[PDB]
């Protein structure tokens, strides 16, 4: 209802984290949107938005989000509060860890979106990320490949941080 969660997924991993974020907020609060089936004007249907995106070869947006990225100039995000999460592999892609949510955040915040849900880099091992803003991550960084065991507590903490920042 109130929050729209817009995710893109190639191997199902960002999709399953989205479901866990959805159940943590309440199914009554967040509705899931796979960007493969989305129009970019679907983002207009919400004042509170959650962006979910993994980084793929080579340091690119997942392909469904990549498709929409070009059209982001056609939507106005002013007044909207926007959160970001991604899944990533910090061991194999230490130079591009979570680039996708940083790429998306740059554009959306430029087109009006107000970023909520900044996350600590304490607990990760990487060299570089387009997702860094004053030494914080732009949203929750998940690692299902190397750090899957940490993911449930990260979601629980971040959703609680978000419920508070969104005003639920
Ligand atoms: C060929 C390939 C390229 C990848 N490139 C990156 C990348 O540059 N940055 C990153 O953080 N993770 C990278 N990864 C890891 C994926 O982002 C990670 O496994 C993610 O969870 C996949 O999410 P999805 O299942 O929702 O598509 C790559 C994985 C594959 C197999």
């Amino acid at each position: 209802k109130k929050i729209g969660l817009f995710y893109g997924t190639q191997t199902g991993k960002t999709k399953s984290v989205a479901e866990i974020i959805r159940d943590e907020f309440g199914n009554d609060v967040v509705t899931l949107h796979d960007v493969s089936q989305a129009e970019v004007t679907d983002l207009n249907d919400y004042q509170y938005l959650i962006i979910g995106c993994p980084t793929w070869n080579i340091g690119k947006l997942q392909s469904d989000w990549e498709g929409l990225y070009s059209e982001l100039d056609d939507v106005d995000f002013n007044g909207k509060l926007v959160a970001y999460f991604g899944t990533g592999d910090q061991i194999g892609y230490a130079d591009n860890f979570q680039d996708a949510i940083g790429i998306l955040e740059e554009k959306i915040s430029q087109r009006g979106g107000k970023t909520v849900g900044y996350w600590s880099t304490d607990g990760y091992d990487f060299n570089d990320s387009k997702a860094l803003r004053n030494g914080k991550f732009v949203g929750l960084a998940l690692d299902e490949d190397n750090q899957s065991d940490l993911t449930d507590d990260r979601i629980k903490s971040w959703v609680a941080q978000l419920k508070s920042e969104f005003g639920l």
